[PDB]
């Protein structure tokens, strides 16, 4: 039984063939006890749910080695240069003992949650903290793909794409769309569709952070 | 030169009479120049000005270590139990480590900017960090409140009720949404400091004063 669910996006520089660094990244932790209080999904459509009162959030914007894509950029709203003129630090050391320190104030165990983190989030934030002395901080840590999460959902009762199933749900356009804090809403709010069917999911398929392989070495 | 706002605040189990603690803790921390680069604000009312893209953020709920008065609990929506039964940590070294490694990752030298802050967030963050072995993280940070920076905004400007929501209201003729929740309260505050950012910056430059003054609000 994870007791804490952590809702995560990365945005990069670019797509996977680019061996994109991070740029931005939000993470939000939440309780299973605020997720599975979140109220029941009623209408056609329901409403969006509220998040819940109680939650831990964290978003960084993090200067890239290299230069953001083009595409990348008009997307993110995100630009090396503009990351660099602000004063945004590296994904370095500190920041590994940031999120060690944030993780550290979760209840165990404690999952990862991101949508196409199977393939992007889980193996890019693998290969940033492998180029780093510190020990991973998310060695304990589960991990989860919303994507399968939502696929076994639905069908317990077509696109995939975040934005997809946001309006297939709400029948309403996202708001902030590749910002990694906006990304992590939309998200949260998918997943409260049916919090109580997503958490049992969840306890069947997390598998361990440190099983990840880098996306590239 | 202040070279990042972090702008701050604090919910807690009760008023200073009653020697409370932190129940909920949000910074967002802005670099000077997403301030300044906010689109200037035009029109009667202007709309609430959109956050700047490049923001770093922490919000955190904290377990007190008494429980909160019944007004605090209903105005914030939290409570000792509640936060309790979901896991939340006490104020401990480990959250002093997490705000030592969030302020290093903001360009120097940083303040400190939370409304009434002066009077209450300061002394009791202050009083806070004081219980803990761990040297303050804010040694080197500065701090101002954004009371006295709007008031010495309209005085220059205009040769009143100054809370939060009075002056969110004058300036946009709108309520400001999730008051007394700790993200919510940044949010607003960052909102009406985006009113005249060049003038705000100026301000607190001229009365930016080290963290490491402000008196602890008990023990
Ligand atoms: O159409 C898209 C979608 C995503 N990405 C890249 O994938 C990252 C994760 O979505 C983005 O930040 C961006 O770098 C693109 O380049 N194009
Ligand atoms: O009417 C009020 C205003 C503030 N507070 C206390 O002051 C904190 C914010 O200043 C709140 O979280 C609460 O603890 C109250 O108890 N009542
Ligand atoms: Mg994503
Ligand atoms: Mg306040």
């Amino acid at each position: 039984h994870m007791q804490t669910l952590i809702f995560l996006d990365l945005e990069a520089t670019g797509l996977p063939s680019s061996r994109p660094e991070v740029t931005e990244l939000c993470l939000l932790a939440v309780h299973r006890r605020a997720l599975e209080n979140t109220s029941i999904s009623q209408g056609h459509p329901p409403p969006v749910p509220r998040p819940p009162r109680v939650v831990d959030k964290l978003s960084l914007c993090i200067a890239p080695g290299k230069a953001c894509s083009p595409g990348a950029s008009e997307i993110t709203g995100l630009s090396k240069a503009e990351l660099e003129v602000q004063g945004r630090q590296r994904f370095d050391d500190n920041l590994a003992i940031l999120l060690r320190a944030f993780l550290q104030r979760q209840p165990q165990p404690c999952c990862l949650v991101a949508h196409n983190g199977d393939r992007y989030d889980f193996p890019l934030l693998q290969t940033e903290l492998a180029r780093l002395s510190t020990p991973s901080p998310l060695d304990g840590t589960f991990c989860v793909d919303s994507i399968a999460a939502l696929k076994a959902l639905e069908q317990a009762s077509k696109s995939y794409s975040l934005g997809s199933i946001y309006t297939r749900l709400y029948w309403q356009a996202p708001t902030d769309s590749h910002t990694a804090e906006g990304d992590v809403l939309t998200l949260l709010s998918i997943c409260q569709w049916k919090p109580q069917a997503l958490l049992q999911w969840v306890d069947e398929h997390a598998r361990p952070f440190s099983t990840v392989k880098p996306m590239y070495g």
